[PDB]
């Protein structure tokens, strides 16, 4: 028989245009059947009535019932190929940050502001005109605060009085921005909250996608710290700027995939001060607009589920060669 990889996530993720070329792709495999989950069915269905299949390309976004994953997981033991628990902990950012220094990754300097909602300012915070302090830990501005929900994406930035003071206030794109300035100089005072240095680059950010430990596509971008203004082309796509990385760089994409255990793996490099350091890992995510990636991306998959399954469905198969970049 066929082998199934089945593909679990919501109809946003499932039907998106990089999904379907990379599906399309996959399923040019002659022993590959690919069967997407139809999002009434992951919602509203008891995992007993899911869809059977011999590998899971599953992971959450904004909506998705992570627990009824897990569960059909260990119902139906399928192979995993980005781990379901490890999906609970990429939405905090301390414990991202946690694995991150376990694993001996360079990040920038932080400390964890953690806020009871009841007593909002017994909290270890002590605030300057020009730094705060963490839990008795000095941050000079400019600084950078995260909230501890890695899907709040309200992220700031304080700027020192030398500078003009504010605030640089980020978040999710809305139209033709990614941030605005803000007067205020004070930081925010209800929630939890992630402090950390400020790394100076040279105004953009490299956004990393990995597939597989020993695959990562890298581009950058404009930072939405600079004006917050987004660039577009002619097109009206977000200008991206070509990256390779470095020797160092590969490690870190190589540890950022087997850490986590997400094959397919996005997460942000800093570029600063000649090193190179992670300041946000994301999980599931595919490169946008990239013939190449779509290609490299399903054939690396498509390898990945015919080296573990091939012997079990008795089909023969001698390991190709990959492309690392
Ligand atoms: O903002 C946009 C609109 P786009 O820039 O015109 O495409 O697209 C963003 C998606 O928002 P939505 O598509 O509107 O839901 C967002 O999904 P979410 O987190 O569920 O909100 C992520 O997509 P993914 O799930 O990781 O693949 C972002 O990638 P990231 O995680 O590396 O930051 C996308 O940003 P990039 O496309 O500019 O790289
Ligand atoms: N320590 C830092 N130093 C300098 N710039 C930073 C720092 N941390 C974050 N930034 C910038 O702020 C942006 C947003 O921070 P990030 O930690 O990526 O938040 P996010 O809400 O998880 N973004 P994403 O998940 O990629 O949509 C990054 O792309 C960087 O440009
Ligand atoms: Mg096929
Ligand atoms: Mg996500
Ligand atoms: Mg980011
Ligand atoms: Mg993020």
């Amino acid at each position: 028989r066929q082998i199934v990889v089945g593909i679990c996530s919501m109809a946003k993720k499932s039907k998106s245009k990089p999904m379907k070329e990379i599906l399309e792709r996959i399923s040019l495999f002659k022993y590959i059947t690919v069967v997407v989950f139809e999002e009434e069915v992951i919602l509203n269905e008891p995992v007993e009535n899911w869809p059977l299949c011999d590998c899971l390309i599953s992971f959450h976004s904004k909506g998705f019932p992570l627990d009824k994953a897990v569960a059909y997981a260990k119902l139906r033991n399928p192979f995993v190929i980005n781990d379901l628990n490890m999906q609970y902990l990429i939405q905090d950012r301390r414990e991202v940050y946690s694995i991150l220094q376990a694993e001996g990754i360079l990040l920038p300097r932080y400390a964890i502001l953690n806020r009871d909602p009841n007593n909002p300012k017994e909290c270890n915070l002590i605030e300057g005109e020009d730094h705060v302090e963490v839990n008795g830990e000095v941050f000079q501005k400019p600084f950078v605060e995260k909230p501890v929900s890695a899907e709040d994406h309200n992220v700031y930035i304080y700027y020192p009085t030398s500078a003009g003071g504010g605030s640089q206030r980020l978040f999710r794109k809305i139209g033709s921005r990614s941030s605005v300035y803000s007067p205020e100089s004070n930081v925010r005072k209800t929630g939890s909250y992630i402090y950390e240095e400020f790394m100076p680059t040279d105004g953009t950010d490299v956004k990393v996608y990995t597939v597989g430990p020993d695959y990562a596509h890298a581009e950058a971008r404009k930072s939405p710290a600079l004006d917050g203004k987004v660039e577009r082309d002619s097109e009206g796509k977000e200008v991206r700027y070509p990256v390779i990385l470095n020797a160092r760089e590969k490690l870190i994409a190589w540890k950022v995939c087997l850490a986590f255990k997400q094959t397919v793996c996005g997460f942000d490099l800093l570029r600063a001060n000649g090193q190179s350091y992670v300041c946000d890992v994301n999980g599931f995510s595919f490169v946008k607009n990239s013939m190449k990636y779509y290609d490299d991306c399903a054939k690396i998959l498509g390898n990945i589920v015919m080296r573990e399954l091939a012997p079990q469905f008795h089909i023969p198969w001698s390991i190709p060669l990959e492309a690392e970049d």
